[PDB]
């Protein structure tokens, strides 16, 4: 694993410019193109980004990239955050990866109010903490990402999902 297979596996992957379920284009592994109903316009913001005559099409590689400029610009804000900052450095690269697929799934200011949760997580308390997130409404909305994410806590290894 690495950071990008995490979300293959709990986002997916389209290659071809599709809509979301607020239906904005979107393309890749949740990359937002444009939020303007038009085709042509995320065609252009598309080629645009990635560079080139794609035509509504990249390949698995060139999500990739697009995916790690994202990562880059959700952790960019875990830094630029003061509830989501310290834990993050006291994080181990694997747990690191965990909570940005949280923030990926329920953002910044979601992951934020996981108080006594971030708290254990930085103290350590890699069951306590398992445990304490295991409890909340998350496990109940996805309950089987929720479980791998929490096993990425517990672990600190890629067993939820070889």
């Amino acid at each position: 694993m690495n950071i990008f297979e995490m979300l293959r596996i709990d986002e997916g992957l389209r290659l071809k410019i599709y809509k979301d379920t607020e239906g904005y284009y979107t393309i890749g592994i949740g990359h937002l193109l444009t939020k303007s109903p038009s085709l042509n316009a995320a065609k252009s913001e598309l080629d645009k980004a990635i560079g080139r005559n794609c035509n509504g099409v990249i390949t698995k590689d060139e999500a990739e990239k697009l995916f790690n400029q994202d990562v880059d610009a959700a952790v960019r804000g875990i830094l630029r955050n003061a509830k989501l900052k310290p834990v993050y450095d006291s994080l181990d690269a694997v747990r690191r990866c965990a909570l940005i697929n949280m923030v990926f799934q329920m953002g910044e200011t979601g992951v934020a109010g996981f108080t006594n949760s971030l708290r254990m997580l930085q103290q350590k308390r890699w069951d306590a903490a398992a445990a304490a997130l295991a409890a909340a409404a998350w496990a109940a909305a996805t309950p089987n990402r929720a479980k791998r994410v929490i096993t990425t806590f517990r672990t600190g290894t890629w067993d939820a999902y070889k």
